[PDB]
């Protein structure tokens, strides 16, 4: 599933990632949009072997079992399908241990390089929340 905007900002608020760990709503989406551009059914391969997968691309090495990433972890435990799916609690509920572990969402490569410090809060302007 390819979400608009506003639609996986209620989705993710209603799964409680709204100031979760004190990352607001905004965090969230922007960290989405440059992950996935919304679309849960995103994956992409890392050089080490692993893959990223879903709507906040999540990782195979440690949060995740695919099968096929050696001396891997399984920290979410769950199948790396699971967050492809079109509802996205699995990717919500892998993501809160995510970003719990220590070093908040500068896990997210992408948020820390494309929306850390930025006016986030324009993800959400607009949307019916
Ligand atoms: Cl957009
Ligand atoms: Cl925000
Ligand atoms: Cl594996
Ligand atoms: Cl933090
Ligand atoms: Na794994």
């Amino acid at each position: 599933k390819v979400f608009g905007r506003c639609e996986l900002a209620a989705a993710m608020k209603r799964h409680g990632l709204d100031n979760y760990r004190g990352y607001s709503l905004g965090n969230w989406v922007c960290a989405a949009k440059f992950e996935s551009n919304f679309n849960t059914q995103a994956t992409n391969r890392n050089t080490d072997g692993s893959t990223n997968y879903g709507i906040l691309q999540i990782n195979s090495r440690w949060w995740c079992n695919d099968g096929r990433t050696p001396g891997s972890r399984n920290l979410c435990n769950i199948p790396c399908s699971a967050l492809l799916s079109s509802d996205i609690t699995a990717s919500v509920n892998c993501a809160k241990k995510i970003v719990s572990d220590g070093n908040g969402m500068n896990a997210w490569v992408a948020w820390r390089n494309r929306c850390k410090g930025t006016d986030v809060q324009a993800w959400i302007r607009g949307c019916r929340l």
